[PDB]
């Protein structure tokens, strides 16, 4: 595709940053867990009409000190959390935060991510999770990157919050 978007993954360690970027571009589910440093990918697809290029930055989990290189070049974030995973959840605004710090903008292209959802150990509520995503103003996919449950809408809905932001 011809227009770019910088897309970002960010959350807590292990909620399935790289499984989701991995089954939106390879299309297959890792099951080993291989800690990230920091991986790049690309992709053409087609949204909304228009063929783009994303850009995709899969990040190091947060350990609390996200970096800011990335956070100045992304255009969009997806703020991932898993559902059987309550500390993941709570760390969400601390990324938030970071990211509108570094930006200075007060809307920031953002979608909430509630990873996992083929497991039978959830403990965040989808309502807890929404209420959320409600008062930032932003758009909350439940996906799993096993079953690819939301795995496309998650990143195809990121561009789109991008596209009305940039222009
Ligand atoms: N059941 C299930 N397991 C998942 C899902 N997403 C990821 N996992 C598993 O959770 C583990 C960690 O996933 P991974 O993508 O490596 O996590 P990460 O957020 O990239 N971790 P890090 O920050 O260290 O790079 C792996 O064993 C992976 O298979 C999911 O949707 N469902
Ligand atoms: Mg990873």
């Amino acid at each position: 595709g011809m227009t770019e978007y910088k897309l970002v993954v960010v959350g807590a360690r292990g909620v399935g940053k790289s499984a989701l970027t991995i089954q939106l571009i390879q299309n297959h589910f890792v099951d080993e867990y291989d800690p990230t440093i920091e991986d790049s990918y690309r992709k053409q697809v087609v949204i909304d009409g228009e063929t783009c290029l994303l850009d995709i930055l899969d990040t190091a989990g947060q350990e609390e000190a996200m970096r800011d290189q990335y956070m100045r070049t992304g255009e969009g974030f997806l703020c991932v959390f898993a559902i059987n995973n309550t500390k993941s959840f709570e760390d969400i605004h601390h990324y938030r935060e970071q990211i509108k710090r570094v930006k200075d903008s007060e809307d920031v292209p953002m979608v909430l991510v509630g990873n996992k959802c083929d497991l039978p150990s959830r403990t965040v509520d989808t309502k807890q999770a929404q209420d959320l995503a409600r008062s930032y103003g932003i758009p909350f996919i439940e996906t799993s990157a096993k079953t690819r449950q939301g795995v496309d809408d998650a990143f195809y809905t990121l561009v789109r919050e991008i596209r009305k932001h940039k222009e």
